[PDB]
């Protein structure tokens, strides 16, 4: 009487990558609209004055951004 019942996958099967470089990573800045990016591109985009979204472009800020 004893077994498995929620899923069968084990540890964290998932991760995300960055809208530009593609580069993958576990804690990205998911802006505003959905998608995500890494460290570098993200600081780059935000230092464009008018930082929107590589992938859409829509509106990126560090306090907006997780
Ligand atoms: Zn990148
Ligand atoms: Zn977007």
């Amino acid at each position: 009487g004893s077994s498995g019942s929620s899923g069968f996958v084990k540890t964290v099967e998932d991760k995300y990558k960055c809208e530009k470089c593609h580069l993958v990573l576990c804690s990205p800045k998911q802006t505003e609209c959905g998608h995500r990016f890494c460290e570098s591109c993200m600081a780059a985009l935000l230092s464009s004055s008018s930082p929107k979204c590589t992938a859409c472009q829509e509106s990126i800020v560090k306090d907006k951004v997780f």
